[PDB]
C-alpha cells in the first residue's frame, strides 16, 4: 500500500463524513458492475467490523435531464428506507431493459416494488427530500468529485480500482475490500 496506487489522500479532509462513503449513478456502467455483478458494498461490509456506517449518494452529472430526477428518486429511497428494493430495478430500467425515460417511469419503478403511491409523492415533494438532494450535492461538492463509481474512506482518502487486479473479479474483490479495511484501520 502506497499513498496514489490503491488509494489517494484527499488535500482537504471532509470532517463529519461517514466511516464509508459511496458515490453513484444509476447510469454509470461500472456503478452497474459495482452493484449486480460484484456486489462491493455488500463484501466491503463484510470485512469491516459489525455497524460501520457505509453511506451512498448518487450523482446527477450523468444522465441528462435524467440524473437529478435519479437523485431525488434516490433521496426518496432514503427517506423511505426502500434501497434495498429499488435498487436493482432502477440498474436494470436504466441501463438493461432502458424503460426509464421520465420521472414517471422512476415513480413506476416505486409502485411496482410495493410503495403507495400517495407516500411516494409526498416524499418526492417533501422539504425532508430536498434536504437529502442537497446533501448528496453538498458530499459531492466536498470532495470535488470528478467520476462514479468512488469510494471514500474517513473523508480522508479515496479508493483508486484502476490500480487493482481485473482479471480474476474474485482477487478484485477482495483487493478492494482489503483496501478498504486497511484504509480504515489507518
Ligand atoms: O449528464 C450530464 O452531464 C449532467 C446531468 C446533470 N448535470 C450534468
Ligand atoms: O460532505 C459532508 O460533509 C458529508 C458527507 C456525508 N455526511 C456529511
Ligand atoms: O466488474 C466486472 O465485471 C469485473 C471486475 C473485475 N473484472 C471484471
Amino acid at each position: 500500500y502506497e499513498d496514489g496506487k490503491q488509494y489517494t489522500t484527499l488535500e482537504k479532509p471532509v470532517a463529519g463524513a461517514p466511516q464509508v462513503l459511496e458515490f453513484f449513478s444509476f447510469f454509470c456502467p461500472h456503478c452497474y458492475q459495482f452493484e449486480e455483478v460484484l456486489h462491493i458494498s455488500d463484501n466491503v461490509k463484510k470485512k469491516l467490523p459489525e455497524g460501520v456506517k457505509m453511506t451512498k449518494y448518487h450523482v446527477n452529472f450523468m444522465g441528462g435531464d435524467l440524473g437529478k430526477d435519479l437523485t431525488q428518486a434516490w433521496a426518496v429511497a432514503m427517506a423511505l428506507g426502500v434501497e434495498d428494493k429499488v435498487t436493482v430495478p432502477l440498474f436494470e430500467g436504466v441501463q438493461k431493459t432502458q424503460t426509464i425515460r421520465s420521472a414517471s417511469d422512476i415513480r413506476d419503478v416505486f409502485i411496482n416494488a410495493g410503495i403507495k403511491g400517495e407516500e411516494y409523492d409526498a416524499a418526492w415533494n417533501s422539504f425532508v427530500v430536498k434536504s437529502l438532494v442537497a446533501q448528496q450535492e453538498k458530499a459531492a461538492a466536498d470532495v470535488q468529485l470528478r467520476g462514479v463509481p468512488a469510494m471514500f474512506v474517513n473523508g480522508k482518502y479515496q479508493l483508486n480500482p484502476q490500480g487493482m487486479d481485473t482479471s480474476n473479479m474474485d482477487v478484485f474483490v477482495q483487493q478492494y475490500a482489503d483496501t478498504v479495511k486497511y484504509l480504515s484501520e489507518k
